[PDB]
């Protein structure tokens, strides 16, 4: 796949994050991003993305290397970190054909893996409904620790 560029923008406590749902396929939350158009630079990508899909605007606020990047099934997707949002913002996508709702979120809340069957004997994971997310959210923890403390 095409690699995906968005943020993880947090408020000013850094207890929350932004996240979005679609519709569809793309029916859950995750954070805002999409795929990056031809010669567009990454951190232009982020800014345009999360700009369609929740109205703000990022570009005065991203700092280069201040990003996660993980590669998830051979394709790479970077979210640039954007703390100390308030949370009185008033968000509102662009293309409201595809988000559903737009909402802030617990870190220590979310997820960091998904729960198994194994009181069912059964394999894999139970569906989550933050999915996409929670990749990122072992990586955020420790990227604030590591930046904030
Ligand atoms: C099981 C696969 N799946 C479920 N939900 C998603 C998802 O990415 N939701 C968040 C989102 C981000 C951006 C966007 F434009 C629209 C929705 C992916």
């Amino acid at each position: 796949g095409v690699p995906t560029y968005g943020a993880i923008i947090l408020d000013e406590t850094l207890e929350n994050v932004l996240l979005v749902q679609g519709y569809l396929a793309k029916s859950g939350w995750g954070f805002p991003k999409g795929k990056v158009n031809k010669e567009e630079a990454p951190h232009d990508c982020a800014a345009r993305e999360v700009f369609e899909e929740t109205g703000f605007d990022i570009k005065d606020y991203i700092c280069k290397d201040d990003y996660i990047e993980l590669r998830i099934n051979d394709q790479l997707a970077r979210l640039y970190i954007i703390p100390g949002i308030p949370k009185d913002t008033k968000f509102n996508p662009k293309t409201r054909r595809e988000i559903r709702n737009i909402e802030w979120f617990s870190i220590e809340k979310l997820p960091c893996h998904r729960n198994d069957m194994t009181p069912k004997s059964k394999l894999g994971l139970a569906p989550n409904k933050f999915f996409m997310a929670i990749p990122f959210i072992r990586p955020l923890r420790d990227w604030l620790s590591r930046r904030f403390g």
